[PDB]
């Protein structure tokens, strides 16, 4: 470990500019984005064209855009648009998947399972098994194609980066070892969208509008393979349904704020715009400065190995400070924002909770120096 | 009477965006006012200067008033009420919670999807006794729910196909004698029908009659029936502490619409309740008046019904859903084709619905009249 300077890239700049001026310090990507002024504006438009033409009018003449999202979504996952659905997000999109399941309702998952996906898998009468994983947590892939040969299940479920530490997961490899033993996966990609390499094969993924693509909150996507897709059993309508609809047209029913799906299509056209291989280097490379910056903090141990491609960085406390009073004060008298992860939020991993930054690609050394400054002055 | 000069309807008018045509259809989704699309705006700004949570925090005052805005129209607590993604969204909630004995007594008219949510919850289903107009007859109710009860009354206290007023105070009060709690859905009736009625639960949708946001719904439950549910999330075997009602407003959402939707209720409750709803049953005598004499559609309800929604039935077997998008397209005229699935035990054909609001003037409800006279 002898230190590396900081690439220079003018997607920073661009991004940065693309978007409201942040008050103090904005550290928090990975919990709720800044949407670019277009993305603001292109909502405030159809709530508009809502009144002047009727809200489903409006909502018809939307459909491009709609279609357009679905499309881009399609094109990082490596599925088709019509496999892709629109949620209010992403915990909205997995209870829509494991309610729906057919058969034999057991999985396979991390420890490190998001704390209301297994709340989410419970409550829908899963049962839930460990894969085996390193000591950060992540996968070991050949040990889990024994397992799964030997023991098999009805689905594996992979969040490919976890909301409380910054590992990337050998998701492509992990998919195609299930498939192997022919076990469809499902893939959380609420942090890895707009983030990791998403195409790798999987028969659902889903994701989050606010995170790492900036787009409005209440909306997430939810995509599904054909040959899985009909074999899906939706909870509503009941199954002896009158009305002639598919699986995923059921799935994607009801009440939604139609401007802000708009809104998350411009999102991810922006991503697509900017280059996503090129948003996701840069965003491996904000990982790495941060935990090289945060390397040297009295009373706080970064978590993840530095070279760790996420821009996620988590901070144990050495002397026993509770995150959520440090994030409450940074806020208050520093204006920066970050995340407290508590226990609850990966149960089976999780043993003392974490201090989480995740900055997006506009992030500056300074910016990351200010942090580590103001993280020694905490009281 | 007729042309009765309001000011409520032009400050209404003006508060909002220029419409194109003519939007005759605030029952199927309203337009916003230009203090509502902003406030959305600005939390969405809000949200990127300071942070997505921290900007939510800081709305919490806008969003407490409006659960105080809309418990006071329903006659609960703030606390009782919490926010959903509309109305379908909150009868799921709340029949998915129930405990004990999934049975319920609702009307023949009863909202298709609702149906849908209560069969999917695992609920037995029981037509209350009805007139010719689908409107609930109480004391023949009281009668079938004394000999045969029922773990609650589902009460659409206004219909999304048709534009009858249902007795909700005088059903309540039947169904608590019979010791049966009352659950009413007032997604068209908030804002318009008089939802004060002692209900045990109540839920409506932003986007109609009180004019906000879309995405956005309201769920108000009485602390005695709360305590009593049984959410599906999380599992009730589970260590998470949080009340019920916290447990049923769990969720990513878009916190921007919600405060949208507290600027709305907010501008319901400035204008004076009472007068809009005395408004919008003008609006509803004035359209059957302008439309009972017109070839090849008959009005549907009684014309002194105190709501704004008019259906028209085709006598010569026109579809409405073209009749709608004719309507549209060579007109700019805003209507909703209600199809039988709307309220599958009740509708025997499709009809053509009017819902507009307080700004509406006769001589707009006489060009709608003319367009369906010219219509192929
Ligand atoms: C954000 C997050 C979720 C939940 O997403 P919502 O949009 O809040 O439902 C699930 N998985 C992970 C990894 C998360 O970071
Ligand atoms: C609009 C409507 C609903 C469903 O409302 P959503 O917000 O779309 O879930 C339910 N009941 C009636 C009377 C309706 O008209």
């Amino acid at each position: 470990l002898v230190p590396r300077g900081s690439h220079m890239v003018m997607l920073a700049q661009q991004w940065r500019d693309a978007r409201p001026k942040v008050a103090g310090l904005h550290l928090d990507s990975g919990a709720c984005s800044r949407q670019s002024f277009a993305v603001i504006d292109a909502t405030t438009a159809h709530a508009r064209h809502e009144a002047e033409v009727g809200g489903y009018v409006a909502a018809e003449a939307a459909t491009p855009a709609l279609d357009a999202g679905r499309a881009a979504v399609a094109s990082l996952i490596g599925f088709a648009a019509s496999d892709v659905v629109y949620t209010s997000g992403s915990n909205h999109a997995i209870d829509l998947l494991l309610s729906s399941w057919p058969g034999k309702r057991t999985l396979a998952c991390l420890p490190g399972e998001y704390g209301p996906n297994l709340s989410a898998m419970a409550a829908n009468g899963f049962q839930v098994r460990a894969l085996p994983v390193d000591d950060d947590g992540r996968v070991l892939v050949d040990e889990a194609s024994h397992e799964l040969s030997a023991h098999p299940v009805a689905l594996v479920h992979l969040t490919a980066l976890a909301s409380h530490r910054g590992i990337a997961q050998p998701a492509a490899e992990l998919v195609e070892a299930c498939h192997n033993a022919g076990i469809p996966v499902v893939i959380d990609a609420a942090q890895a969208l707009g983030h990791l390499d998403c195409n790798v094969g999987a028969d659902a993924v889903y994701s989050s509008s606010r995170k790492w693509l900036a787009g409005p909150r209440g909306v997430g996507v939810l995509a599904v393979r054909p040959e899985l897709a009909e074999r899906l059993q939706p909870r509503i309508p009941p199954s002896d349904w009158p009305i002639p609809m598919s699986v995923l047209e059921k799935l994607e029913l009801g009440e939604h704020n139609a401007a802000a799906r708009v809104g998350f299509s411009v999102a991810v056209g922006e991503h697509l715009a900017a280059g996503p291989t090129a948003v996701r280097e840069r965003l491996a490379e904000v990982g790495r400065l941060s935990r090289q910056v945060l390397a040297e903090v009295d009373g706080w141990r970064v978590v993840e190995p530095v070279d760790q491609p996420t821009a996620i960085t988590t901070l144990e406390s050495t002397d026993g400070a509770d995150p959520a009073s440090v994030r409450s004060w940074l806020i208050a008298e520093r204006g920066i924002v970050t995340t407290a992860c508590e226990l609850a939020r990966a149960p089976f991993e999780m043993r003392t909770p974490v201090l989480r930054i995740s900055p997006h690609v506009d992030v500056t050394v300074d910016e990351l120096e200010q942090f580590a400054a103001a993280l020694r002055e905490a009281p």
